[PDB]
């Protein structure tokens, strides 16, 4: 029922999604790669000494420290939720076949009993009072691009000066690109202004993922994860196969003459999609004064930084139930991306911008290479965009795509299960966007801290805790889903933006306290997701521009971890075993060395300066770019050093850019 049509890279149609230069030229030809990364300057991730170290210390570590969670998933004790043979996996070389990336995803969300559209008219209600509180009354501030970042498809620049020329452009074209669009030109749309065509499908590394050891056999066994072939991505499911990709490591020796030692396998592979730049640039200028918004008004259940921060809120809470939502992407609704435009519409937005961002989550896919002898295909049809991929990563605001869907569903699954005595406050709009602004702000009997599929639900003293806590119990039992929109369940391990959620025996939100996943620092430390790219010489652009930095916010971020001292003192004693080395010193050289490089790269440091002025939220982001994607944002981070990462646009032509789009 409706295949989505593919064409293979000879194709016309895929041809045109690449520019007359070299580097669009070799982005559609890509072929499949893998490769140890360069986890260090001079270190090999599979390095005999390294993978002798991880099997020592990630035996050690589980067999003193095993987890501590209870049958509700909550945290105690140790403050380890699982075993840490997470980091037995030779990165660098990818599970065999990564996943076609499915083009319609509404027989997957029909067979997981998942709705097709709000269900009652308080649930419309809801979401589009959502829309509204969201969108109103935005604030121009300067579009900031990501230094070293691609424009993708036509063009694939890294340059930044190109960029900024594409982005300006684009905010003066959005207005004639959006409307010739509304006349369903959506080929001189992209032709003329380049707004359209594809997303660019690339593999990323998730570096470590849940390996076991059975007692009986002695051996380690990976989790299986679940991909989709071509036949099974262009019909929905309804043909070809799903399947376990491959994760045995093996083949490394055989094909590279890598040793592998016993329990280490190849990485789990998600996929990552870079959007058409000249699209997602007028999205971006509307975005980011949205999350200045919620971050604004509505930070108590949206603006979180520290451990303490998030600690504030829960300890005043009588249950604090963490949620956890199955696979969010690919099951986000496209129902909603309809609902979400229809709203703007009614509040005014410009036709031809609501139009450009509902086309940028219709948008056709193309796929590279997801193992060897595969991809290079198209899917969909750029001359009418009409995908249903769920929830497009590299879209201009999929943060908000994901935090707008689940916080109502959140919410609603909280009316429903323990609060019936609120939707006599939920009768119109008016209503709805009133008690929204309130629930919102944490001035509710029943309130949620969350981002995206992340959150946390909590419940004060009344009425509705009763039903909390059955709510909690239905979840544990886990036999029915709590929501009729995605498959939400409890986790096991309970944690929030990386922070875990450490109960004392009273097993309650008032007597427990946020500590950092020390799990967490281990994947950093010796799975990181890139190498250190050392042949780039801006550093700024690279995907860890000064790895040495973490070891001076470590403290800070994992200090509380009731096994903290233990797991550097084991890592300490592991690494000398391994390398006959003193892995703290090794680190502080590391540190001083990037300390000094830093200095070059920030005006307001002296040519030596110290880390003196520099929060953990900056080194963290520093020696890891990439959580400024997902953890924190612009505002999190000192000013001097989100120049470092980021260029913009002027605010005088985002902010009559802006003008133009908004209805007031
Ligand atoms: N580890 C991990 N998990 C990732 C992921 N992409 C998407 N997920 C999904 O997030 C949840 C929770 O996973 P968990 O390992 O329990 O905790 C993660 C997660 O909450 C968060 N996180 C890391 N990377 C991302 C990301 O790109 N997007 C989102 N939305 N959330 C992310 O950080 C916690 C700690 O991660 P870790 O210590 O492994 O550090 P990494 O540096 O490896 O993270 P990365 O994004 O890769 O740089 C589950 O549904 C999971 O499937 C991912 O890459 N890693
Ligand atoms: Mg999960
Ligand atoms: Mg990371
Ligand atoms: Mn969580």
């Amino acid at each position: 029922p409706r295949r989505a049509p593919a064409f293979p890279l000879s194709d016309i149609k895929a041809q045109m999604l690449f520019a007359n230069n070299i580097k669009a030229q070799q982005a559609s030809k890509r072929s499949f790669k893998e490769g140890a990364i360069e986890t260090y300057e001079g270190l090999l991730s599979v390095d005999p000494r390294f993978l002798s170290f991880k099997n020592e210390l990630s035996r050690y570590l589980t067999d003193h420290f095993p987890a501590n969670v209870d049958e509700y998933g909550r945290v105690y004790g140790n403050g380890v939720r699982t075993n840490f043979f997470g980091m037995r996996h030779m990165n660098g070389f990818p599970m065999i076949p990564a996943t076609w990336p499915l083009a319609s995803n509404l027989k997957k969300r029909a067979d997981a009993d998942l709705a097709d559209g709000p269900v009652s008219e308080r649930d419309n209600l809801l979401f589009r009072a959502a829309v509204r509180l969201m969108f109103s009354d935005l604030e121009p501030v300067p579009l900031k691009i990501r230094k070293g970042s691609s424009t993708c498809i036509p063009y694939f620049s890294n340059d930044m000066g190109t960029k900024i020329e594409i982005a300006e452009r684009a905010l003066e074209k959005a207005e004639e690109a959006g409307n010739l669009m509304l006349q369903g030109k959506f080929d001189d749309a992209y032709q003329l202004h380049q707004m359209g065509g594809a997303y660019y499908v690339v593999y990323r590394a998730q570096s470590t993922d849940a390996i076991t050891l059975d007692p009986k056999t002695g051996k380690f066994v990976s989790k299986d994860r679940m991909v989709a072939d071509f036949e099974y991505a262009v019909t929905g499911g309804e043909q070809g196969s799903l399947f376990a990709a491959s994760k045995d490591a093996s083949r490394l020796k055989e094909q590279y003459g890598i040793d592998v030692p016993d329990g280490f396998f190849c990485e789990r592979r998600r996929t990552a999609m870079g959007g058409p730049f000249a699209l997602n640039a007028p999205i971006m200028a509307v975005a980011q004064p949205v999350r200045n918004k919620i971050y604004s008004k509505y930070a108590y259940t949206f603006h979180h930084t520290t451990r303490l921060n998030k600690e504030e809120k829960v300890k005043e809470w009588s249950l604090c139930v963490a949620t956890d939502v199955s696979d969010h992407d690919t099951f986000w609704p496209g129902w909603l991306r309809d609902l979400i435009c229809d709203e703007l519409l009614n509040m005014g937005y410009a036709p031809w911008w609501v139009k450009l961002f509902e086309t940028s989550l219709k948008l056709p896919v193309y796929v590279g290479a997801p193992a060897p002898e595969q991809g290079h295909t198209l899917l969909g049809d750029p001359s009418n965009p009409d995908l249903e991929v769920g929830l497009s990563s590299g879209q201009g605001a999929t943060d908000l795509m994901g935090t707008l869907l689940m916080s109502i569903t959140y919410l609603v699954m909280q009316l429903d299960h323990t609060a019936p005595h609120l939707n006599s406050r939920i009768k119109d709009m008016p209503s709805a966007c009133r008690f929204l602004d309130s629930y919102w702000q944490g001035h509710e009997e029943i309130r949620q801290i969350s981002k995206s599929d992340d959150a946390m639900l909590g419940w004060t003293k009344g009425r509705a805790l009763v039903g909390g806590h059955r709510l909690f119990e239905m979840l544990k039992e886990g036999k029915v889903n709590p929501s009729p929109y995605m498959k939400i369940s409890y986790e096991h391990g309970g944690a929030f933006l990386g922070d875990i959620l450490l109960y004392d025996s009273r097993r309650e939100p008032g007597s427990a306290i946020f500590v950092g996943n020390i799990n967490s620092m281990l994947n950093n430390q010796f799975s990181p997701e890139y190498g250190v790219q050392s042949g780039v010489r801006d550093r700024s652009k690279r995907k860890r521009p000064f790895p040495g930095l973490a070891w001076a916010s470590m403290k800070d971020t994992y200090g509380a971890c009731p096994i903290y001292s233990d797991v550097l003192e084991a890592i300490e004693r592991c690494w000398w075993n391994a390398f006959g080395e003193s892995y703290r010193a090794y680190r502080e050289d590391m540190l001083k060395r990037d300390t000094l490089e830093l200095s070059r790269y920030v005006a307001s440091m002296a040519r030596q300066a110290g880390l003196a002025e520099l929060t953990p939220i900056d080194l963290e982001v520093l020696a890891d770019p990439n959580k400024l994607q997902y953890k924190w944002t612009e505002a999190d981070v000192s000013a001097n050093i989100h120049e470092v990462l980021m260029h913009g646009v002027s605010v005088e032509k985002t902010e009559r850019f802006l003008r133009s789009v908004m209805p007031r």
